């Protein structure tokens, strides 16, 4: 509570939002809490390894949801979640993952997908 009171706006300073962030992350980490871990990682920005939660805990909803949660900028989840997607049976998220930018050339690949 208090740490997420300093990591949001302070209590009259602000103190270490990225530490007490990833204390209360690592802490759900700690007490296997794994999808709010990875709320917390997102939190965090640490989407990496949230999305490493929600594929390897088959969160794939949640996988997704860092996928669209790391966007199009921090493209990682698009690309390892296109792989993650091929684990899981959503297909739909490898050949979008791919055609997000648009790759109808490289969908070659990602139909026969």
């Amino acid at each position: 509570k208090w740490a997420e009171e300093f990591a949001a706006s302070g209590r009259g300073d602000q103190r270490s939002v990225q530490e007490l962030i990833n204390r209360q992350a690592e802490w759900s980490e700690e007490v296997k809490n794994y999808d709010a871990a990875a709320e917390m990682y997102i939190k965090a920005k640490k989407y990496d390894r949230a999305i490493a939660i929600l594929a390897k805990h088959q969160w794939w909803d949640k996988l997704i949801g860092v996928v669209r949660q790391l966007d199009k900028t921090d493209a990682r989840c698009l690309g390892m979640c296109a792989g993650h997607f091929r684990r899981a049976p959503h297909f739909a998220y490898a050949k979008e993952t791919l055609l997000k930018m648009d790759d109808t050339k490289g969908l070659i690949t990602l139909y026969v997908e």
